[PDB]
């Protein structure tokens, strides 16, 4: 029985629309163009032999307008003539003269562990595919990303409102990945230098593992609800000593309790013995936790509500 | 050590300008644009009441051109007079009075089990989300899919020409999904109406377990991986006996046995191994085998090769 999930990303064209090809010398990766501005990674300015501890004030200092050539490749082409440069945190700012005409509805916004996002993977200013992640609670995405891919972009979209929170900046020696919002900082405490960092342990999502337990209920899976409960605050000590997050309910858990009749702290009792094993049952096709699908995933793709 | 995989679907821009709502009495659903042409499951002709055993003949020479309402809402909203209308399999195909300004390049071809494909959700003309599937030996999708769905469209890419390859036409029993080729055939040995129907057994696709066990080894974890051997012949006969299907290798599951030195038939006897157990042990985080990502996943996410 097929639990009627899957990973399910915002259509990209909008976003399509906005990407470049940045290119500053021998460096080049891919832009975002919005209204008058190119939003890019800044190590475009670092040659490759200096990645490892790169002077960015000083570069920035270096370059001038004509030091960035930004080039629109699908769609109508165009090259776009840069009449300003600026860096903000790890981003570069690029004003260009001539406002994207397929600008749409846009805001910038962090997205924070447990939350789900759309990405546009683009390789030389060209769109190549979209899939969609969880923000982990150590501030990495289990993306998929090579070589070329640093300026794609992450998003999640309210209405028609395109809310942009993630560019791609490096992928970590665990293969995972990170990048900058575009306020400029880097998710986390990573920096955009090409060394060996610290990168931080991972956690079971709770509300998202909640969210999971709900859909089983939703397709007629419930073997694991008993009316045993463990409350929000117990659950969130235990949590602490079992790498899970602390649980925070939401109106979208809310709405799945109330749809099921089963309370959240049903499942917050439930997951403390599913983490000690799941005894040869399986859950939704899955013997382990899930948390990579959130209670707005749940509510939108089972019972169509936004 | 996340393995690099994620279910990547192609960029949907392209297809997005060729959705259109399609209304016939009380009765709506999603087409597709292409050229002068709207394609639409034929059960928008079926009154509610009577969608369990449709004449669709009967339907067909009912209807005028006049009994279709077909709007583009995203973009440039148009609405589109039809100038004629005809059946083929399950489609219908309708006659509009503009081409599309936005057609793309595109072929027509029919996915085969095991093979990956995009779809583009659509509800009232309106694209929503977009997500990949696997077609499986049982011509069914694990998709994500509400009232309201139906004329969603599944795709391949090849350099700029979109293949459509499916149309989506019910939900079955067991949660899953199936749909039209556009040809007008279902596929497998569905029937398009409103009756619960024998949907069959399915199987592992032996070769994107293959794929998935080359990405693992790709990603260092090999502890699987013997000197021993099975032939494809050996295999295909023990496949037949374990629902899985008979495995037929590719110029693609070719190339990860280069990348990896491991040859097919070492990762052949590894999979009737793995299939009575993992003993305890993980495989790219899971305990059991997973046959949703296909050799060409797997040759361009993790090696970059198209
Ligand atoms: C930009 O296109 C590129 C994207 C990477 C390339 C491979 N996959 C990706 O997602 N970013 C970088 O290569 C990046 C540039 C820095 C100046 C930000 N470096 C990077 O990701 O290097 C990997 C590190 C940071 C050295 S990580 O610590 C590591 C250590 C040892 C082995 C592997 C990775
Ligand atoms: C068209 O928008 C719609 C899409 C469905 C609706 C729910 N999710 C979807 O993917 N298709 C239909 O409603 C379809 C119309 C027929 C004329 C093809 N019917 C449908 O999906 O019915 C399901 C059956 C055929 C009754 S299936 O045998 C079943 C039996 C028992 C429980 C559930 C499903």
């Amino acid at each position: 029985h097929h639990s009627g999930l899957v990973k399910m990303s915002h259509p990209s064209g909008d976003v399509e629309a906005c990407m470049v090809q940045v290119t500053c010398g021998s460096m080049t990766l891919n832009g975002l163009w919005l209204d008058n501005t190119v939003w890019c990674p800044r190590h475009v300015m670092c040659p490759a032999d200096q990645l490892s501890d790169p002077n960015y004030d000083a570069l920035l200092i270096s370059m001038t307008n004509h030091s960035f050539s930004v080039q629109k490749h699908i769609g109508a082409p165009a090259n776009l003539r840069v009449v300003g440069h600026a860096m903000q945190g790890t981003l570069l700012k690029l004003t260009v003269d001539v406002a994207n005409p397929s600008t749409p509805a846009y805001t910038f916004t962090t997205v924070k562990p447990g939350a789900a996002f759309s990405v546009l993977a683009c390789y030389n200013g060209r769109p190549t595919g979209t899939f969609t992640v969880v923000m982990r609670p150590n501030y990495t995405i289990k993306g998929s990303f090579l070589c070329g891919s640093c300026g794609s972009v992450g998003y999640t979209k309210e209405g028609s409102v395109i809310n942009f929170c993630y560019m791609h900046q490096m992928e970590l020696a665990n293969g995972t990945h990170t990048g900058s919002a575009f306020d400029g900082t880097m998710y986390g405490a990573f920096m955009d230098k090409q060394v060996h960092q610290v990168q931080l342990t991972d956690k079971y999502c709770s509300v998202n593992v909640v969210a999971w337990l709900y859909a089983a209920i939703l397709n007629g899976c419930a073997w694991f609800v008993k009316p045993n409960r463990t409350s929000v605050v117990s659950f969130n000590e235990w949590a602490l000593a079992n790498q899970f997050t602390e649980f925070v309910g939401t109106q979208s858990v809310d709405m799945l309790a109330v749809k099921t009749g089963v309370a959240i702290e049903q499942l917050l009792y439930a997951i403390q013995q599913l983490y000690t094993g799941f005894q040869g049952k399986q859950i939704l096709g899955s013997t382990m936790l899930e948390d990579e699908f959130t209670p707005e995933d749940v509510n939108m793709q089972i019972m169509g509500v936004v």
